[PDB]
C-alpha cells in the first residue's frame, strides 16, 4: 500500500492467513461465526509473534556462543505502549499482514485499537527505558531490560464533572500474548531477618522469602534479525488458621500488584522499598548465574554493565557487594572495585522532592545487612573525601550517604555516585546544572565520573509507526536509511524551497488533523474545528511544567476576543492532557480549572469555533501516537532549570510541529540544532531565575503592573469560572499570588507576546510549513540510537553495529 | 504395544511428532538443548489438546443446532485428577503418542508424572462429579459441569515427625494447558445491598459486585467424538487511598482462592456461603441466556435440568425464583412450578454434622432478597403440609425450612426437597435410610419424589487408564466393548476354571505390586516386601470410617506375633492413607497413631518383613490410580449406617482386590452382585447398631470381656507407642472408652476373626484368584455409565446414546 510498510509478498500473505486461521481455531477455540474483533486481534497477535521466535532463540543462543559484555538496564518502569504494530514494522510484515487481514475481510487498524497499552510507567523516565530497549536491539547490543511486571500499570484516568477519577489499569484481563512466563526460572528474594557474624563471614538469617517469577517479552531490532529480551519479575508466595494462611499469600504477592503513580516525587512507603529490593535482588542473581555459566570476578566488569535508571534500583550497589562479600567470599576491596566498575547511574531531575531518602529505621528493619554495608561504604567514601580535601568538614557532612536529623536517612543519590564509575544527566543544560549545584562536591572529587547523555526517542514508534504518511513523503526523496540513521534527515534542508515537498508536508499534517478530529468525535462526541491551529500541551500535570501558564494564556485569548469581538484572530483548538498523581491536590485542581475554562469558553456564542479548550482524557503512549502527529504547536513551557530534558518535545519536532518553549532541558539543544530563529523561545533563562531567587520572587509586583493579568486573577477569585462555587479556585490563586515556586507571573508577558508571533506565522501557511521543514530536517540528533551509541562507547565499553543476523 | 491402547498409525505418529516440535518451538519457545521434561510434558499436552478442538466446537455447535434438553451438573467440587492420559485414551491416541514420544527419545509415562492433579475436591462427592462428567459425555448427553476454579485445591499433605502438615496446592503454578479462559463471557454476581419494593416488583439494590470469569475445560466421551464442557468460575474485582483500593481488589478475588477442606462437615463461614452463591448466580445467568438464545418459560423445564450435588448449590432454588419473579416478571406460582420441575437434589450422608444450616442473620445481610424468597417458600410449603396432615403441628415444626433456637437457621436440605422434583440417595441402603429416618416426613408428603441412584465409577480412568494390564487380559477374551458396557464383565465367570486366565490375573496383580513397591522405594526410600498381602485402607480420615478399628487389628497382629514368634502368619504390608481436615483434632491424632504403630512395628527384629505398617502420604486421585491396582485386600469398615455409598470400594472391586467390609452403603450391593460368599462381610448390621443405641453403648463391657483388646488399650495408655510422651494418645483412649459414636469395640472381635479368614484364603493362591475373578466379573453394575443412564431416564427425562459424531 505505502512503501516504508514493506512487501505484501504472495506466499507471505498466504502463509499469514492460514496461520491466522490456525490460531483462531486451535489457540482461541473459535470459528468465524462467533469470533469477535478481539479474537481476531489475538489470532493476529499470535501469528505475528511466531515470526520472532526463530530470531529470538538464535539471538540469545548467539550471546551464549560469542560471550559479549552484557548490558543490564535496570528500571522500575518500562512504558512500552502497544506491541503489535511495532513488531510488524520491525520485522517488515506490516503490509503483508494488512493485505492478509484485508483478504480475510478484516481492517487491521481496527484490530490494533484492541490492544491494551503495557502502561508500566509514569512518563518520561519510563518511556526512555522503552525507547532505549528498542535502540539497543537495533544497534546490536546484548542488552536486557529488567523490571517488575505490575499487575496494574499507571491508572486509567476518567474525567467526571471535570475532575480526575482513577481506576485500576487492568491490562492483563484478556491475557498478554507478547510475554512468555518462565516459572521454571523462579528465584528467591529475602526480606527482614537479622545479621549473624560467624567466620566465615556475615550471614543474613531468619528472613521471610518472596519468590520472583520472570516473564520474558521479546524486543525486536529494526530489520536486523536481533531479538533481545525484556524480563519482568512477578511476585509469588513461597511453597511453604489454614484458610487465612492461604489468603495471606496475597501480602507477599502485593509486591508486584501496582505501579506507584508518582511522577518526579518521593513517597517513603515500605511497599515501594520492597518493590525496589525485589527487582534488584532477583535481577542480580540472574546476572551472576549467567556470568558463571560461560567464580573469579576480576573479569565481571568486562562482562557486565548494570545501568541504574534513577536511584530506584540503587540497592543494586549494596546488593552486589553483599553477594560478592558474604556469598562469594571476596575481600571487601576487590568487591568494591568490581561494583564501581560494573555500575553507572542516570539522574533525571534536580527537584529536591524527587530525591530518595529512606529512613534508616526502615532499612534497618527490612534490609539489615544492606544498611551495614551502606555504613561501611559511607565510611570508606568519606575517608576518601577527607584525604582529598583535608579539614573540610562541611564538605564531609554534605557528601555523606547519611543525613542527620529528627529522622536519620540514607541519601540514595549519594550512594549511586559513590558506587558508580559514571553518573550522567539527560541533556546538556541539566548535566551542567548538576555539576554547578547539587552534585558539585562530587564533581570536585571525581570529575571524570560526570557525563552528559542527551535523551532521544525512537524514530520507529515515534515516526514510522505513528506517522506513516510523513515517513512516506520523506522516504520518497531520501530512501529508507534515515529510519535507523536519523541524521540523514538533514538532507531535507535541500527541499526547503521545493514546492512539491512544501505541499506534501502541509497535506500530511492536514490528514493527521482530520483523522484526530474524527477520533475525538467518534470516541467522545466532541466537535473540533479542523482549520484551527492545534495547540497542544501533553505531559504529566505538575507545577514545574506550568500548565497554569497555558491556562493564563488561554483565558487571555478569550478576554481579548470579548473586548474586541470583530478583530480577526487565528482560530485555535487548545488541547491539554495528562495525569495527576492521586495525592497531589494542586495537580488535580489544575485539571479542574482547564475543564472549567472549557465550560465557559466552549459555550460562548461570540467565540464560537474561533477558540476551543479541551482536556484530553487518559493521556498514555497510544494516545500520544495519535495526537502528536496532528499537532501544530508544541507547548514546552517549563520554568528554566526544572525540566531535565523532556522527550515529548522531541516527538513533536519529529512529527511536524513547531515548538513554543523556554530555554530548558533539551529545548536548548533542539533550538541549537534547528537555529533559534526556527523556534518560539521565550521567558527567563536559568540565570534570570537565579537573579529573581536572589532578590525574592514577589508575584504581587506582576499583578500590579499587568492589567490583563489582574483581570484573569479577579475572574478566578470572584467565581467567573465556577459560578456555583465562587471560591472553588482560591487555592490556585493563593499559590500564584504567594507561594509560586515556578514563577508563573514572571514569564506571562513574554509568553503572551511570543504566542502572538506564533499566530502571525500561522497566517502565512507557506512560511509556517518551511519553518516546519527546517525543524524536521534537524531532529536527527534526538534519535535514541544516537543516545544509546553514546552510552555504549562512553559508559558501557561496547561497540554498536548495524549488521543483520541470519534470516 | 498393547491393543486396548489403540493404533500407532505411521501418519498419525509422524504428525504428532512434528506438532510436538512445533509447540516446543513456537508455544514454549525452547529448543531441544535447554528443554526440561516439564517442557516436553507441555509440548505433548498442547499437541494432544489440538486433537479435541475439532470435536469440541462441533459438539457445542451441534447442541445449538438440535436444541436438546441441557443437563447442568452443579457442584462445589470437581475432583478431576490428571487429564493427559485420560484424553489420549478417550481419543484413541495413547499408543500413537507413546510411539511418537519414543521416536523422539522420550518416555511418555515419565512425562505424565509431571502433570498436577486438578484436586478441586475433597473425596467421594467431588470424584463422583468427575466420573459423572466422563459418563455423560460417553452417553452422548448435552451436559455441562459448573463449578469454581479454586486457585488452590485440596491441600498437599506432608508428614513431619509422623504428623500431618498442610501446604498450599499451587496447581496452576506452571499453567493449565487444558482450560481455555473466556474473559469475554464474564458476568456480574451481587452481594449485600437491601431490598426495595416498587411496582413493578421487588428490587435488589446497593449491592457490591463481584465478576465471575469462566474457564472452559474439555470433557471427551469414550471414542464417540463427543466433547462436552466443564465450566469453572473465577472471581474478579469490578472494573470500578489509591494504592490500598487497588490492593483491596484481593478481598473480592478471595472468593475463588481456596477449596474448603472439610469432607462431610459443615462450617458456617461467610466466605463459604459466598462461594456457594457465586457459583449459583453465575451459572444460572449462563443457563438462562443459553435458553433464550434458541422469554416464555413454560418450556424451561423441558430444556433445562439442574442437578444439585448436595446442598452446596441449594441457593439455585431461590436464585431461579428471584430471576423469574423479579427480573422476568413471572407470577410466583408459575415461577415455582418451573423451579421445582427444573431442579433435583442428591444427598450424600445422613450424619447431622454435615447438614448445612445457615444463620438467618448471615443470609439476611449477605442475601436479603434470597432470605425473603426462602420465607415465602417455607410458608407455601408448610401450607401444603397442613392441608395434607391437618392438625399435625409437630410435623410442621420438624419440616420447616426454618429452625428455631438461640440462633434461627435455614435448613438447606429442607429447602432442596421443597424446591426439587426428585431427591435421591447414592446407594440402596442409604436411600431407604433417608425414607425411614431424616426425610421420613418429606417421604410421607411426596413419596414419588424419592429415588435411589447407586453410585458408580468410570471404567475408563478406573480400569483402562490405571490398570492397562488387567484391561488387556480381559480384552483378549471378550473384546473391548466392556469398556463402555461394563455389564459384559459377567462373561468372565465362564473363565473361573480357565487355567490361563487364573494365571494371567495373578500375574497382572503381581506386576502392579512390583511396580507400586518400586514407586515407594524410588520416591520415598521405604522398603516393602512384595510377597506380602497388600492390605489397604485409603479414604479421608474420619471416625465413621474407622481407621482406628484397622489400627486395633494391626496391633493385634503384632502382639500375636510377639506372643508366638514361631507360628507362621501370612505376611502383610498394611497401608493406610488419607487427609484429615486441618481443624479436626481427632483425625490428626489418628494419623499420628498410625505412624507411631509403624515406628514400633517396622523396627522390631522379631517381626522383620512379616508385618509392615505404612502411612501413604498425600492420598489424591493420581495416587489412587497407583495403589488401588496393587491391592490385595480392600478395607471398607465403616459403622453400619454411616457410609452413604462409598466409591473407593468399587475401584478396588474393579481392579482385583477382595473386600473386607460391613454391610454399609454400596458394599451391600457389591456383595449381592458377586454373592456374599465372595466377600469378607463382618460386624453389626444397621439393625444391630440401632439395638445397641436403644440399650446404650458401653465400651467398658467389651474391654472387660476381651483380653487382647484390653492389652492394646493398656499399651496405648501407658505409652508403648509413644515412649517419650506416654500420655500422647489419652484423647484417643478416652474417646474409645467413653464417647465412641461409631462403636469401634463392638465390631472388634468379628473383625479380627474375619481377618483370619482373609489370611486363610491368601494361603491358597489359586482359590484367592478364583474369588477375585468372581468379583471382577460382577463389578459391571458399578459403572458410572449405568448410574448416569438412570439419572437421565428417571430424573432428567433424556435418552442416552452410544452413536459417534462425524470424525
Ligand atoms: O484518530 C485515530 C483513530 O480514530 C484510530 C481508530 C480508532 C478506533 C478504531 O476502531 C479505528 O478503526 C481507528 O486510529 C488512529 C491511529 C493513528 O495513528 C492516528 C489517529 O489519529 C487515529
Ligand atoms: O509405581 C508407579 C511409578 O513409580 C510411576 C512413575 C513415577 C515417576 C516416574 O518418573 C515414572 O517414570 C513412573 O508410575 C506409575 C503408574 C501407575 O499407573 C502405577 C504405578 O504403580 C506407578
Amino acid at each position: 500500500q505505502i512503501s516504508v510498510r514493506g512487501l505484501a509478498g504472495v506466499e507471505n500473505v498466504t502463509e499469514l492467513k492460514k496461520n491466522f486461521n490456525r490460531h483462531l481455531h486451535f489457540t482461541l477455540v473459535k470459528d468465524r461465526n462467533v469470533a469477535t474483533p478481539r479474537d481476531y486481534y489475538f489470532a493476529l497477535a499470535h501469528t505475528v509473534r511466531d515470526h520472532l521466535v526463530g530470531r529470538w532463540i538464535r539471538t540469545q543462543q548467539h550471546y551464549y556462543e560469542k560471550d559479549p559484555k552484557r548490558i543490564y538496564y535496570l528500571s522500575l518502569e518500562f512504558y512500552m505502549g502497544r506491541t503489535l504494530q511495532n513488531t510488524m514494522v520491525n520485522l517488515a510484515l506490516e503490509n503483508a499482514c494488512d493485505e492478509a487481514t484485508y483478504q480475510l475481510g478484516l481492517d487491521m487498524e481496527e484490530l490494533e485499537e484492541i490492544e491494551e497499552d503495557a502502561g508500566l510507567g509514569n512518563g518520561g523516565l519510563g518511556r526512555l527505558a522503552a525507547c532505549f530497549l528498542d535502540s539497543m536491539a537495533t544497534l546490536g547490543l546484548a542488552a536486557y531490560g529488567y523490571g517488575i511486571r505490575y499487575e496494574f500499570g499507571i491508572f486509567n484516568q476518567k474525567i467526571c464533572g471535570g475532575w480526575q477519577m482513577e481506576e485500576a489499569d487492568d491490562w492483563l484481563r484478556y491475557g498478554n500474548p507478547w510475554e512468555k512466563a518462565r516459572p521454571e526460572f523462579t528465584l528467591p528474594v529475602h526480606f527482614y531477618g537479622r545479621v549473624e557474624h560467624t567466620s566465615q563471614g556475615a550471614k543474613w538469617v531468619d528472613t521471610q522469602v518472596v519468590l520472583a517469577m520472570p516473564y520474558d517479552t521479546p524486543v525486536p531490532g529494526y530489520r536486523n534479525n536481533v531479538v533481545n529480551t525484556m524480563r519482568l519479575w512477578s511476585a509469588k508466595a513461597p511453597n511453604d488458621g489454614y484458610i487465612q494462611a492461604v489468603l495471606d499469600r496475597n501480602l507477599a504477592e502485593n509486591i508486584s500488584r501496582v505501579l506507584y503513580p508518582n511522577d518526579n516525587f518521593f513517597e517513603g512507603k515500605e511497599l515501594r522499598l520492597k518493590q525496589e529490593y525485589f527487582v534488584v535482588a532477583a535481577t542480580l542473581q540472574d546476572i551472576i548465574r549467567r556470568f558463571k555459566s560461560s567464580t573469579n570476578f576480576d573479569a565481571f566488569p568486562d562482562k557486565v554493565a548494570i545501568q541504574l535508571n534513577d536511584t530506584h534500583p540503587s540497592l543494586a550497589i549494596p546488593e552486589l557487594m553483599r553477594v560478592l562479600v558474604d556469598l562469594e567470599r571476596l575481600d571487601w576491596d576487590k568487591a568494591w572495585e568490581v561494583t564501581v566498575k560494573t555500575c553507572a547511574y542516570t539522574n533525571h531531575t534536580v527537584l529536591p522532592e524527587a530525591l530518595e531518602r529512606w529512613p534508616v529505621h526502615l532499612l534497618e528493619t527490612l534490609l539489615p545487612r544492606h544498611l551495614q554495608i551502606i555504613y561501611e561504604i559511607n565510611q570508606r567514601f568519606l575517608n576518601r573525601v577527607a584525604a582529598a580535601f583535608p579539614g573540610d568538614v562541611d564538605r564531609l557532612r554534605r557528601m555523606s550517604l547519611v543525613e542527620e536529623g529528627a529522622v536519620k536517612r540514607i541519601n540514595m543519590a549519594h550512594l549511586c555516585i559513590a558506587g558508580s564509575h559514571a553518573v550522567n544527566g539527560v541533556a546538556r543544560i541539566h548535566s551542567e546544572i548538576l555539576k554547578k549545584t547539587i552534585f558539585k562536591d562530587f564533581y570536585e572529587l571525581e570529575p571524570h565520573k560526570f557525563q552528559n547523555k542527551t535523551n532521544g526517542i525512537t524514530p520507529r514508534r515515534w515516526l514510522v509507526l505513528c506517522n506513516p504518511g510523513l515517513a512516506e513523503i520523506i522516504a520518497e526523496r531520501i530512501g529508507e536509511e534515515y529510519i535507523s540513521d536519523l541524521d540523514q534527515l538533514r538532507k531535507l534542508l535541500s527541499y526547503v524551497d521545493d514546492e512539491a515537498f512544501i505541499r506534501d508536508v502541509a497535506k500530511v499534517k492536514q490528514e493527521n488533523k482530520l483523522k484526530f478530529a474524527a477520533y475525538l468525535e467518534r470516541e467522545y462526541k466532541v466537535h473540533i474545528n479542523p482549520n484551527s491551529l492545534f495547540d497542544v500541551q501533553v505531559k504529566r500535570i505538575h507545577e514545574y511544567k506550568r500548565q497554569l501558564l497555558n491556562c493564563l494564556h488561554v483565558i487571555t485569548l478569550y478576554n481579548r476576543i470579548k473586548k474586541e469581538p470583530n478583530k480577526f484572530v487565528v482560530p485555535r483548538t487548545v488541547m491539554i492532557g495528562g495525569k495527576a498523581a492521586p495525592g497531589y491536590h494542586m495537580a488535580k485542581m489544575i485539571i479542574k480549572l482547564i475543564t472549567a475554562i472549557g465550560d465557559v469558553v466552549n459555550h460562548d456564542p461570540v467565540v464560537g469555533d474561533r477558540l476551543r479548550v479541551i482536556f484530553l482524557e487518559n493521556y498514555r503512549v497510544s494516545l500520544a501516537e495519535k495526537v502528536i502527529p496532528a499537532a501544530d504547536l508544541s507547548e514546552q513551557i517549563s520554568t528554566a532549570g526544572t525540566e531535565a530534558s523532556g522527550t515529548g518535545n522531541m516527538k513533536f519536532m519529529l512529527n511536524g510541529a513547531l515548538t513554543i518553549g523556554t530555554m530548558d532541558g533539551a529545548n536548548v539543544e533542539m533550538a541549537e540544532e534547528a537555529g533559534e530563529e526556527n523556534f518560539f523561545i521565550f521567558g527567563m533563562r536559568v540565570e534570570d531565575v537565579d537573579r529573581l531567587d536572589q532578590r525574592g520572587y514577589n508575584a504581587q509586583e506582576y499583578y500590579d503592573r499587568i492589567p490583563e493579568l489582574r483581570q484573569i486573577i479577579e475572574q478566578l477569585s470572584s467565581g467567573f469560572f465556577s459560578p456555583k462555587q465562587p471560591d472553588l479556585f482560591k487555592d490556585i490563586v493563593n499559590m500564584l499570588m504567594h507561594h509560586d515556586r515556578f514563577k508563573v507571573f514572571a514569564d506571562y508577558e513574554e509568553y503572551v507576546k511570543c504566542q502572538e508571533r506564533v499566530s502571525a506565522l500561522y497566517k502565512n501557511p507557506r512560511e509556517w510549513t518551511r519553518m516546519v521543514i527546517r525543524n524536521i530536517a534537524t531532529s536527527g540528533k534526538f534519535s535514541s540510537d544516537r543516545t544509546i551509541a553514546q552510552y555504549a562507547r562512553e559508559i558501557w565499553g561496547v561497540e554498536p553495529s548495524r549488521q543483520r543476523l541470519p534470516a
